[PDB]
């Protein structure tokens, strides 16, 4: 609103009108697709770069590097274009060509590793580049500035937007930055707020959500910040995503369908609850995957 | 913000930081991609349906019909899903399959005419359906509720957001609803505001912009509301669109590149001007057309 940076965050909070249970509960959707590049990752991407600037680490013209398997690449390509950085993105070679085009449109340089090398191989290559002087690694799974975005913006906004009436917060977990930052903020309030994390069922594939083995949970994650973990079946996430568009006019991705599937279970269980769920992204980049077909 | 309806409009106004001329002028971008379905057409689509409701014409469950060649179909599919209507969209058979999928995701029914039948044939078929009792035609090129959206929302917002400092308003013209409604509002202010319409050069194809022959200007259009018309070359619109993404982090469609190309000429001509240009949509639905390639 001065510039594009000021359009990150302060996203709408809107109520489901047709899909909730009829038990007095309310389900409110935090529309992170309203961020300029269309997903929640704009918050972490902005924060990682702004805080690095504040620490004197980077200046416009410098090279930034990240390993990405999804929306973080798009968000970082956008912030780099916005703020005047050169962005290098390492990704496994099952990233869709459409998503590669989305990142390239902002001027980012993309680098492949094989699917079998994976995200681990992508991070290792990013470290090797950083050591050669080829750029600064952001490290979204380990960088505290990811959850800090949510501690300072997402959480406070949800509290204000609900007038402190929120009883439950529901987040599909990927990096865990969202749930971790929001929980940290909510824990500071006098009122108890139940923090609900979502993961896929074993064998379910839901873009953007991870079923972390206990031993390989991200560096930024703190199990004690989460009160309950619910599992989401892939088909339930996809069906709920399709239903959101047709019944509510809310056009979002698969993990957002998962978030609402989970929030509906929380709301059904707890009469008169005020449940807030993160809608992680708009549906646009999912159409070419076929997932909006019945 | 109660529901999704309240997320239509009140879009950001952000300044160009790198691409303006250095003559004291300012170029401000009104980000209509922030509307829930990603374009400026959400405003007209909402208004046509809300005003019909106010007139007692339609009630949830009723069938609405529109002939569309672009974003209006997506916007109306979304509003129909939001408000509980059954939407039927008639389009020429050069509509991209991706855009058909975008409309279908909201539950709309799509109907083809041939490219040679065109929009005229699409409107004629819509009238024939309306006469058989198969739905209510919205008629975006003739419906006053299209420009009324911009008279009551877009214009007032731009005035407030600039603190009355706007000197020029720049709009890529399609239906002409945006320029017509905003001009009507601006003309009511004591301060003069120059209204700049953009059309493609003869032989240029810019999605969403029309080069209307004088005799076939839309029903809603009033030539006296426009102070100057500038022509935009297709390549200039496309180059400026690509430049916006790379230099500003603003990822928008071809007509938005055209709007900024035009605004830059207005700003260059008029030192210390405060120029506001409409950014009509986000870039997402353009990636598959190849236009973001250099
Ligand atoms: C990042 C992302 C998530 C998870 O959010 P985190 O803060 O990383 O836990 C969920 N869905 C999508 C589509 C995402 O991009
Ligand atoms: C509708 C539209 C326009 C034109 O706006 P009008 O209010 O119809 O004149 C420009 N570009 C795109 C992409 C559009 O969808």
């Amino acid at each position: 609103m001065s510039t594009l940076e000021q359009t990150i965050g302060n996203t709408p909070l809107v109520k489901l009108q047709r899909m909730g249970p009829d038990n007095g509960s309310e389900v409110w959707l935090k529309l992170e697709g309203n961020n300029p590049a269309g997903s929640v990752k704009d918050r972490a991407a902005l924060s990682m770069i702004v805080e690095a600037e504040k620490r004197g680490e980077i200046k416009p013209g410098d090279v930034l590097i990240e390993a990405t398997s999804g929306n973080t690449g798009i968000a970082l390509a956008m912030i780099a274009a916005l703020k005047g950085y050169r962005m290098k993105l390492l990704m496994p070679d099952n990233m869709s060509q459409e998503r590669r085009a989305a990142m390239r449109a902002y001027g980012a340089e993309l680098i492949l590793v094989t699917k079998e090398q994976g995200m681990e191989g992508a991070r290792d290559l990013a470290l090797e580049m950083a050591n050669r002087g080829e750029g600064k690694l952001l490290d979204q799974f380990n960088n505290p500035d990811n959850p800090y975005a949510h501690y300072t913006t997402t959480g406070p906004e949800i509290w204000q937007q609900t007038g402190g009436r929120i009883t439950h917060f529901v987040s599909s977990m990927g990096t865990t930055g969202t749930i971790t930052g929001v929980s940290r903020f909510m824990r500071e309030q006098s009122k108890p707020v139940t923090i609900v994390g979502l993961q896929p069922e074993e064998g379910s594939s839901i873009p953007g959500i991870r079923r972390w083995p206990t031993e390989y949970l991200p560096g930024i994650f703190n199990a004690s910040l989460v009160d309950e973990v619910l599992d989401i079946h892939q088909r339930d996430a996809e069906n709920t995503m399709r239903e959101l568009a047709v019944r509510e006019g809310i056009f979002c991705g698969v993990s957002s369908g998962g978030a609402v599937a989970g929030a509906l279970r929380v709301a059904a269980a707890n009469p008169d609850a005020v449940v807030v769920a993160i809608i992680c992204d708009r549906g646009d980049r999912y159409l070419s995957t076929g997932v909006f077909g019945e």
